């Protein structure tokens, strides 16, 4: 009860700020989000054994693929960790509980290929759930490790607390499909400028989390340019091998997966900071003002890809 996480000085620090980098020893960061659960949620929100048994077999269903592993999970986990430390007063005890797992579980069990891939191949996941089919699969496998013995760090709360800190689980996960963002987007930017966004309309408050999420979930571009560059690295790095995988399925991949179009990557970046990271992190600070941070360093990355066109680097 008495037993805190304590993070050398330095992470006790930079911890705090939207574009930590969760460094590269491993064995640190079930200790890091352990931290960011008890300064976030409460030293009581969890049994410390009930979590580190859940951390531990979370961390055991990432695989070892470049980009979508468990460095992500944590990574993401820490973003939203910012964004509620920067909110304290608008969220719920129980949604301060379930968005940090929902983070640390978004992913679980991804293989590096996209719904597309899925589909494309008649994978059996593609056949079991029909659209967000990867995201499903993430949401399933969260709930098959919380029905491990011992693993329900959820047991302590009601039947009714209980069925809601699911449901918002599922839904920050649901909505961690890109697919699902943009018209999250246009219909928080409608509801945000005609007046009509509600934090007390649970409807509202969904498509609110869902852009979290999002946001979360692409922080990759929100950090400090060189953690950002090297990070391309491992998503176009599962990128190119699920385009491999379309030659060999007798398709031609779009030029974001094939690696015969590097020359391309500077552009494709531009396209998705003005299309995707912008509006998104713009939206959100609009919502949520203290989250400017994360649209500030999406801004100063994209004039750094900017910088890589013009042959400056
Ligand atoms: C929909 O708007 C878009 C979508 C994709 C693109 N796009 C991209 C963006 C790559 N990208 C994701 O998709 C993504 C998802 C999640 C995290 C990080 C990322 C991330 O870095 N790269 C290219 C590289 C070369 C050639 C072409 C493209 C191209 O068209 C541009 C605009
Ligand atoms: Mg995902
Ligand atoms: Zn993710």
């Amino acid at each position: 009860g008495l037993m805190q996480f304590t993070l050398p000085v330095r992470l006790c620090k930079e911890i705090e700020l939207f574009h930590f980098d969760i460094g590269p020893f491993e064995n640190m960061w079930p200790g890091i989000f352990v931290y960011m659960v008890h300064r976030s949620c409460g030293t009581s929100c969890f049994e410390l054994e009930k979590l580190c048994r859940f951390i531990m077999s979370v961390k055991k269903n990432y695989r070892r693929v470049p980009y979508h592993n468990w460095k992500h999970a944590v990574t993401v986990a820490h973003c939203m960790y910012a964004i509620l430390q920067n909110n304290h007063t608008l969220f719920t005890d129980l949604e301060r509980k379930g968005l940090l797992i929902a983070c640390l579980c978004h992913d679980l069990d991804h293989r590096g290929f996209s719904n597309s891939y899925l589909q494309k191949f008649d994978h059996p996941l593609a056949a079991l759930y029909s659209t967000s089919t990867m995201e499903q699969h993430h949401f399933s496998q969260t709930v098959s490790i919380l029905q491990l013995e011992g693993h329900n760090i959820f047991s302590t709360l009601s039947s009714s607390e209980y069925e809601q800190v699911l449901e918002i689980i599922r839904k920050a996960i649901i909505a961690t499909d890109l697919a699902l963002y943009f018209g999250n987007r246009k219909q928080l930017e409608e509801m945000y400028q005609t007046g009509s966004l509600n934090l007390n309309n649970q409807s509202h408050r969904d498509r609110v989390i869902g852009l979290m999420m999002t946001a979360c979930d692409l922080c990759s571009v929100t950090k400090l340019w060189p953690v950002t560059k090297l990070t391309a690295n491992d998503i176009y790095a599962e990128f190119w091998a699920e385009g491999d995988e379309m030659k060999k399925l007798g398709i031609q991949p779009i030029p974001m997966m094939d690696r015969d179009k590097k020359d391309e990557v500077p552009q494709g970046q531009l396209g998705f900071y003005n299309a995707v990271a912008i509006p998104c992190y713009t939206t959100l600070t609009q919502i949520l003002p203290p989250t400017e941070p994360l649209l500030k360093a999406c801004r100063d990355n994209l004039s750094q890809w900017e910088k890589v066109i013009r042959g400056e680097e």
